[PDB]
DNA sequence: AAAAA
DNA sequence: TTTTTGG
DNA sequence: AAAAAC
C-alpha cells in the first residue's frame, strides 16, 4: 500500500523539481506576513505546509490528495481549497496588497536590513527606497551603506558560474595559509540549487594549530582588502566553547568579482555575498550538517533529535542526555545513524 | 497554526 | 486545557 | 548593547 510522510523534513525526502508550487509559492507568503507580525506560531506553521507540499512526487489536484499529509490543519486545508477552486489564493492576495508587507518585503531586500529597521521605517511614513536614502536625519549602519551601495548586483542573484568562480578565489586564499586545508561549498548550492543569494563555504585543517586556525579568516580576507576585492566585512569570533548566538569563526563578506573569473556592458565585476566559516577538524561533520541546509532541514533535525531521541544537536556537537555522552562523527552518514535516520543525501534537503 | 503533553 | 515550536 | 547575520 503506502508509508506515512512524517512531519520532519529531515524524514522526508525534498528535491528541486517542486510540483506544488501554486500552493508553497501562497503558504510562503502567508508565512511572510506572520513573520512580520511577529506571529511565530502561526509562520512556522505555514513554513511547515509550504515544507511537507516540496517533498510531494505528484501535484495537488484535489482535497482527497491531501488526505495522510501531516503539518496540513484546518487553515492550511481552507488556504489548498481555495487555490483548487480558481487558481489563485485570495489570502495569500490580500498580503500582497497590504502596505505593511509590500514595505516589508522591500525594505528587507537591503543587506543590512531587517525586520526591526523595516518596522522602524515604516512607522516613520517610508515607502520608498529613494526616500530612505535621500534623507538627512537617517542613520545607517555600515552593514546598510554597503547593502544601498551593491543593491542591484546583491538584489540579483548568484548563479552557478559565479559561484564556482568564487570557489576558485576562496581555495586559492585559503591553501596560500593553511595548504593542507579543506574547504568546501555549502549552502543552496551543496543542495544542487541554481541561484543563491549568496555563496557559503566551511573551512577546516587536519594539521592546523589552534592559533593557525583562529588566524586564517583574518589572512584571507586581508589578503582581498590588499587585492582591492573586499567590498565588505565582518569577522565573528567563534562562540563555540571545545567542552544558547553560539558560533564557529566566520565572516560576511561582499566581494568584488571580476567578470573574466567567471565562465562586458557595464564595469567588469559584480558584487557578490560570500560568507566563510572556520571550524575544528574533529567537528567538521556537524558544521557541515549545519551549514547545508535548508534552514527547515536544520530546524527538524534538532526538533526531532530533542523530541523523539532525548539527544541535542547544534553545529558543533551531538549530545545525548540518556547516555550522558557526546557522539561523535567524522561524516554526515555518521550523525544521521546517531539520531536513527535514513540518510538524505544534500540535494534531498531542500525542505 | 498545528500537534503534543 | 496548557505548552511547544531550532535554540 | 539591540540588531543582523546562521
Ligand atoms: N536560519 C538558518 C539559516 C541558515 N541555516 C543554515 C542552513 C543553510 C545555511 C546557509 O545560510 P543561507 O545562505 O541564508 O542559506 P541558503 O541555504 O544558502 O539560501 P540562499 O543560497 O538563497 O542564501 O546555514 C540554519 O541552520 N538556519
Ligand atoms: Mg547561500
Ligand atoms: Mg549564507
Ligand atoms: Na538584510
Amino acid at each position: 500500500a503506502v508509508k506515512k510522510i512524517s512531519q520532519y523534513a529531515c524524514q522526508r525526502r525534498t528535491t528541486l523539481n517542486n510540483y506544488n508550487q501554486l500552493f508553497t509559492d501562497a503558504l510562503d507568503i502567508l508565512a511572510e506576513n506572520d513573520e512580520l507580525r511577529e506571529n511565530e506560531g502561526s509562520c512556522l506553521a505555514f513554513m511547515r505546509a509550504s515544507s511537507v507540499l516540496k517533498s510531494l512526487p505528484f501535484p495537488i489536484t484535489s482535497m482527497k490528495d491531501t488526505e495522510g499529509i501531516p503539518c496540513l490543519g484546518d487553515k492550511v486545508k481552507s488556504i489548498i481549497e481555495g487555490i483548487i477552486e480558481d487558481g489563485e489564493s485570495s489570502e495569500a492576495k490580500a498580503v500582497l496588497n497590504d502596505e505593511r508587507y509590500k514595505s516589508f518585503k522591500l525594505f528587507t531586500s537591503v543587506f543590512g536590513v531587517g525586520l526591526k529597521t523595516a518596522e522602524k521605517w515604516f512607522r516613520m511614513g517610508f515607502r520608498t527606497l529613494s526616500k530612505i536614502q535621500s534623507d538627512k536625519s537617517l542613520r545607517f549602519t555600515q552593514m546598510q551603506k554597503a547593502g544601498f551601495l551593491y543593491y542591484e548586483d546583491l538584489v540579483s542573484c548568484v548563479n552557478r558560474p559565479e559561484a564556482e568562480a568564487v570557489s576558485m578565489l576562496v581555495k586559492e586564499a585559503v591553501v596560500t595559509f593553511l595548504p593542507d586545508a579543506l574547504v568546501t561549498m555549502t549552502g543552496g548550492f551543496r543542495r544542487g540549487k541554481m541561484t543563491g543569494h549568496d555563496v557559503d563555504f566551511l573551512i577546516t585543517s587536519p594539521e592546523a594549530t589552534e592559533d593557525e586556525e583562529q588566524q586564517l579568516l583574518h589572512k584571507v580576507t586581508d589578503f582581498w582588502k590588499q587585492q582591492g576585492l573586499l567590498l565588505y566585512c565582518d569577522i565573528l569570533e567563534s562562540t563555540f566553547e571545545k567542552f544558547d548566538l553560539d558560533h564557529f569563526q566566520k565572516c560576511a563578506l561582499i566581494l568584488k568579482l571580476d567578470h573574466g573569473r567567471v565562465h562586458q556592458e557595464g564595469k567588469g565585476w559584480k558584487a557578490i555575498r560570500v560568507d566563510l566559516v572556520m571550524c575544528p577538524y574533529d567537528r567538521r561533520a556537524f558544521a557541515l550538517l549545519g551549514w547545508t541546509g535548508s534552514r527547515q532541514f536544520e530546524r527538524d533535525l534538532r526538533r526531532y533529535a530533542t523530541h523523539e531521541r532525548k539527544m541535542m544537536l547544534d553545529n558543533h556537537a551531538l549530545y545525548d542526555r540518556t547516555k550522558r555522552v557526546f557522539l561523535e562523527a567524522e561524516s554526515e552518514e555518521e550523525i544521521f545513524a546517531h539520531l536513527g535516520l535514513d540518510y538524505i543525501e544534500p540535494w534531498e534537503r531542500n525542505a
